[PDB]
RNA sequence: GGGUAGGUGGUAAGAACCUCAGAUCCGGAGAUUUCCGAAUGGAGCAAUCCGGUAGUUGGAAACAGCUAUCAUUAAUUGAUGAAUAAAUAGUCAAUUAAAGCAAUACGUGGUGAAGUGAAACAUCUCAGUAGCCACAGGAAAAGAAAACGAAUGUGAUUCCGUGUGUAGUGGCGAGCGAAAGCGGAACAGGCCAAACUUAUCAUUAGAUAGGGGUUGUAGGGCUUGCAAUGUGGACUUGAAAACGAUAGAAGAAGCUGUUGGAAAGCAGCGCGCAAAAGGGUGAUAGCCCCGUAUUUGAAAUUGUUUUCAUACCUAGCGAGAUCCCUGAGUAGCUCGGAAAACGUUAUUUUGAGUGAAUCUGCCCAGACCAUUGGGUAAGCCUAAAUACUAAUUAGUGACCGAUAGCGAAACAGUACCGUGAGGGAAAGGUGAAAAGAACCCAGAGAUGGGAGUGAAAUAGAUUCUGAAACCAUAUGCCUACAACGUGUCAGAGCACAUUAAUGUGUGAUGGCGUGCGUUUUGAAGUAUGAGCCGGCGAGUUAUGAUAGCAAGCGUUAGUUAACCA
RNA sequence: UUGUGGUAGACGAGCGUUGUAUUGGAGUUGAAGUCAAAGCGUGAGCAUUGGUGGAUCCAAUACAAGUGAGAAUGCCGGCAUGAGUAACGCUUGGGAGUGAGAAUCUCCCAAACCGAUUGACUAAGGUUUCCUGGACCAGGGUCGUCCUUCCAGGGUUAGUCUGGACCUAAGCUGAGGCUGAAAAGCGUAGGCGAUGGACAACAGGUUAAUAUUCCUGUACUUACAGUUAGACUGAUGGAGUG
RNA sequence: AAAUCCAGGUACGGGUGAAGACACCCGUUAGGCGCAACGGGACGGAAAGACCCCGUGAAGCUUUACUGUAGCUUAAUAUUG
């Protein structure tokens, strides 16, 4: 399975942004990146191009979007625990459904 | 089958979809596989053209779709059948194999030079090398003594060390150079012909298909008995098991503060280890991530080994007879060549000619004869150790790091050159992240100057660092009566202030002064080589000999080579 | 105390580069590289500071070398000198327009050369160079708003034309076969091979680009089937013509 | 653009010198820098002299040079009575 999936809450443990909590919107496995909403906001200088029916307007000024972040800098966020903390996960297989599930190693919380 | 939550190959954003009834992706097994090309229906200027035959569907037929088949050679079988009665030649049909390619590499065989050396050259060497051709194989070749060879000897072949640069062979010149023996790697021996016998061929068999046999301290057959039912194979089918190969699963351990754009660096306090190999993460991370040590797992295909059964092959010691068999245009010999270290010679081989004997036999022990001894030619097959790497997996390097390393880090045998064979380049790096510069000004625009992002824009796509030659700008000094290898020793004036040093920059003027390498008796040279700058560019390696120095071991010393771990 | 010029040459002692092995050390508070300066050594050489640069490097003792560049009419790359010099490879003037910019682009009027040709149709070859619009990185021996250059789109219509589905010449290939160490050479029957032979379409119009091809008009030729009438049909071979 | 180019700030007379000097010795002359000319010199440039000699160099050709050989011719022997 994968350490980080599309949807789970995640934070950053290195860089200028420390303790930045967000939801992963998209994962590129090949480039080992991850788009997390609200984090790594870059503002491309949006030019103007008019060669299509939609390009006739293409209103784009200082649109701030999301820049991808290396998957190593991401860490899963705990929610079930009363005191939330950042830890590592296991890949135990519970015989109830025989499906692999991530479980933290500093607690006993699933996913 | 594995495996998930993403995917629709790269320059690549966007549009539109697919995907949790399990996608994309990885592995095993299959399906489809246009045309040229051995190309093989016929042709042809390769990727084109023109068909025949037998089916089937439309048409009223020509015709048009959709299928299968149609080359040549060799072998077997059957049919037909000339000159010419029979019979062959030939013709036709059916079945089975062959064609070709590549691994710039190893094997075998045929053919086979020259440059060069001998300080010339012809014998010789180079060299049975290059090249040309044929046939393979996963290796090939060789192979079980008519042997070595001098002994109370060894007992297929192959490969390594030594014997040794020895015996020898050489216009006895340049050179060439074994075979024994010894030490090792591996080890395996089998099977036909003839006798004798069985059955069948107008049985003129002298032919076909079986039993019997495979030799040297001779063997086998003929007749007559004892003992045997085993051990082992280079061996067929199956069944079972084990070890693997082709995807994978799990896989421990960290926070705080400081400089910093960013920590993983630094410091403090800790933790894990059968994991401190490696890669990435904004700098230099055992504990951030992927992994690694370790434990594991295969539906399907495939490799090795073992066990059981099952085919095939595989078996000893006597007696008598005194009879038969033991590989012929063969061994020898003569005339021309060659192979072996030998430049032809005892041994091996052959183009021409001739030509034997049959265990009281034949060959050999460097001409040859006799004695002694060794071995059984003229038939075949043979694993292992040995040679090599185009390719697949893992990994290593006192190997290279864009003039280096493969010619080719990029889309390189490309661009390009030549009718053709053939020849054959250069060219890598923005930033952590494109956040690739919206917007304003000048301009026609590219572009430039600001703004903005960024730690850095003198990192801006001309994109890591940016040297010299070369071209321009400027502070300071000098220079327009001056004979100059352009410098050196003195020396005013001018302008500054340093790796603080009897300082630095320029140099009115005085004295002296014909470059650097090469090759020459002798070069400023009217001898030669260099336009300048930068990179590259020429005493090495392997095997031996001598001598100097030093160390280890020493007076029945010293030291191993191959090979094994 | 005696000495210390020196080529060929002999001997001895050292420096420097890259990497490896052992020790220690420095580095985003800035390493290598790289530039400058008024330093230290007997020599190869070695430091200090500052600028640029952005991640490795240094000292000691040993070891191994693709280990030292000024010359080879040396190789490669760059840049000078000659020198803004020679040369720019046969053809004039003006008006109007476009354009930011015009001797060079567009149109018009002349002018000058070709006129058995610089005119028109095609074979061979070339392979999109053809037409339209746009552009002025590069190429055009100047310029350029323009080009045979570049970008985007488009363009080649056959029963009768040129060649196959027809035929052969020189010649090539060639089952069998002959010859030859091998590869192969020769060659019969067959099969290819035009630059030749046989074969049915002419006139006009149309698009920016095609036209005996598309359109209009009028024709012709060869096959197959049905049908009507007549006739016995007569080749893979012989002969004539070709 | 081009060949060329050791660096140049590149006079003349007599002498000297590797024997014919822009550069040496002794004298004379000459303000700095161009442009258009013409070729005296720079033993000017282009071509590692083709003439000559040397090399125990190469190649082509010749012959009663040497050694061989294709081919031609003669004999023995086998096919061969
Ligand atoms: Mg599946
Ligand atoms: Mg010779
Ligand atoms: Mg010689
Ligand atoms: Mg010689
Ligand atoms: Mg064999
Ligand atoms: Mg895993
Ligand atoms: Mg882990
Ligand atoms: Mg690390
Ligand atoms: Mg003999
Ligand atoms: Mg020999
Ligand atoms: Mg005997
Ligand atoms: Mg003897
Ligand atoms: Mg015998
Ligand atoms: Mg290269
Ligand atoms: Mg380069
Ligand atoms: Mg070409
Ligand atoms: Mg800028
Ligand atoms: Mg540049
Ligand atoms: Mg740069
Ligand atoms: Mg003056
Ligand atoms: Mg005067
Ligand atoms: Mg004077
Ligand atoms: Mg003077
Ligand atoms: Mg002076
Ligand atoms: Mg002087
Ligand atoms: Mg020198
Ligand atoms: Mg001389
Ligand atoms: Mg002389
Ligand atoms: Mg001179
Ligand atoms: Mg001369
Ligand atoms: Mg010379
Ligand atoms: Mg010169
Ligand atoms: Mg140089
Ligand atoms: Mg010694
Ligand atoms: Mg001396
Ligand atoms: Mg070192
Ligand atoms: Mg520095
Ligand atoms: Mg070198
Ligand atoms: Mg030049
Ligand atoms: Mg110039
Ligand atoms: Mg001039
Ligand atoms: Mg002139
Ligand atoms: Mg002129
Ligand atoms: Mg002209
Ligand atoms: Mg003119
Ligand atoms: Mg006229
Ligand atoms: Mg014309
Ligand atoms: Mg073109
Ligand atoms: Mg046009
Ligand atoms: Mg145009
Ligand atoms: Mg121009
Ligand atoms: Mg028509
Ligand atoms: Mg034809
Ligand atoms: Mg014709
Ligand atoms: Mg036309
Ligand atoms: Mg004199
Ligand atoms: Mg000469
Ligand atoms: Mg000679
Ligand atoms: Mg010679
Ligand atoms: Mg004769």
């Amino acid at each position: 399975m994968q350490r980080i999936k599309k949807g789970d809450k995640v934070v950053v443990i290195t860089g200028k942004n420390k303790g930045g909590s967000g939801i992963v919107l998209k994962i590129m496995p090949a480039r080992q990146q991850a788009i997390v909403e609200g984090l790594n906001k870059v503002t491309r200088h949006k030019k103007k191009d008019q060669t299509t029916k939609r390009a006739a307007k293409q209103s784009t000024g200082k649109v701030q979007q999301e820049a991808p972040i290396f998957l190593s800098k991401l860490a899963l966020f705990d929610q079930k625990a009363k005191q939330q903390t950042i830890g590592k996960i296991k890949y135990v297989m519970d015989p109830k459904t025989n499906k692999k599930t991530r479980v933290f190693k500093k607690s006993n919380n699933t996913l």
